[PDB]
């Protein structure tokens, strides 16, 4: 009885992080085994270059930039593979969406272009959007220091999404992040226990293939 | 004026090396300025991790490693064009093709899938292809230790590359590198000065788009 794969998408500070978290200790404490993702996973080799680039700390050239982001997804779908079959739910704090997202709000580069690398990951049975307005974000404090955290970028970056959630051949399931931690986790909750029962009926698919 | 750009491909030990660098020393020598690449490039934070697992001291997830060959190019990207903008022809030992056809040649990975990453690289103007049957590579001593060295992973590849070069959008030239080493060595000089006037005329386009 395989597991199922949730992805956690959205806007800036619409509260992928805590949300992740928060589901993954709800689904633990109602008897499902369930373990929690990110991307990027910067505890790899590629995954500490890419943590250097997102902190200024270098610069990378934009496609290879990207390839890295997509290959580190790639470096773990054997575990994630691996855990799904072994009945164990994932819960992931971005994924190829954002890949997609941030490299195509960039000047001259198709969203087509973008999504071929990640073409073939495990697809996630569910892709949750936190929704939220800049007027509501603004105040979950200030932008933080790292690459991409200005308005102008995160607004071409959601127009991407917006392109994104385009695609029927996927599960997305749009969340309003501007209630409370609390609310927003309940909403997510019940959706995500729908995936974890239903959704898991079929094989584990392939994304935009 | 521009530089051409010109790339080696070939079967194993069919001479990519020594004829590249035997090429730029005679482009130089007649008053081209020329300089020689190579991919992978194994200098760069990418390159080290790629020669590590060509030389079996890791092993990396078969889609992880293909986009980080295809990185390791893009991360050339702004010297490659810099170079050809200022009349510097380029020669490369090994492109985008060996990428497509060493990812090609595994099991279960389209050639579509795995030209995606490289398309948009700068476009060779010319892209030799050194031909040689295995009884003569064979008398070039024995198989490397690397990995993809042994005759049935070549066999595959071969078939890879032979798709490839059905892509009239290249200036492919097929060499018979069975001849000696000067012998073949003339066969891709005069071909290479055809390419580097000629050829340069008209803007450097971009791979497999
Ligand atoms: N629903 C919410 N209401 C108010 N503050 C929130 C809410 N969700 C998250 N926060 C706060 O907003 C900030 C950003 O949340 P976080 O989960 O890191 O967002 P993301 O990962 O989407 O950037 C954190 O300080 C967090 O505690
Ligand atoms: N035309 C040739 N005839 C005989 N030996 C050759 C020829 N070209 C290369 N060699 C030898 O064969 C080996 C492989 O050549 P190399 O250029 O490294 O090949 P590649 O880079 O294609 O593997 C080297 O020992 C080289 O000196
Ligand atoms: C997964 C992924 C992410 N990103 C960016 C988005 C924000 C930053 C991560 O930071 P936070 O998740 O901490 O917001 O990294 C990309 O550009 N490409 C990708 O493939
Ligand atoms: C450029 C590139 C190369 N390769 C392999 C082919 C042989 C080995 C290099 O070794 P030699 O060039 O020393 O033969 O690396 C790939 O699998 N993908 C690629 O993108
Ligand atoms: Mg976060
Ligand atoms: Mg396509
Ligand atoms: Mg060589």
């Amino acid at each position: 009885r395989r597991g199922a794969l949730i992805v956690l998408e959205g806007v800036d500070r619409a509260g992928k992080s805590t949300q992740s978290r928060k589901l993954v200790e709800a689904l633990c404490a109602a008897g499902h085994r369930a373990e929690l993702l990110r991307f990027p996973e910067r505890s790899t080799e590629i995954g500490k270059l890419l943590s250097s680039y997102l902190q200024k700390k270098s610069d990378v050239e934009d496609h290879s930039v990207h390839l890295l982001f997509s290959a580190n997804r790639w470096e773990q779908v054997p575990l994630i593979k691996e855990k799904l079959s072994q009945g164990v739910t994932l819960v992931v704090d971005r994924y190829a969406f954002s890949g997609v997202a941030f490299t195509g709000a960039k000047e001259n580069f198709s969203l087509d272009w973008c999504k071929q690398p990640d073409v073939g990951l495990p697809k996630p049975d569910l892709v949750l959007f936190l929704q939220l307005q800049l007027a509501d974000a603004a105040k979950r404090g200030a932008f933080g220091h790292e690459r991409y955290e200005n308005g102008a970028f995160q607004e071409r970056a959601l127009r991407c999404f917006h392109q994104l959630m385009k695609d029927t051949t996927l599960n997305w399931k749009m969340v309003d992040a501007s209630k409370s931690i609390e609310a927003v986790h309940e909403d997510i909750r019940v959706l995500s226990e729908d995936a974890i029962a239903t959704a898991t009926e079929k094989p584990l698919g392939e994304l935009w293939k």
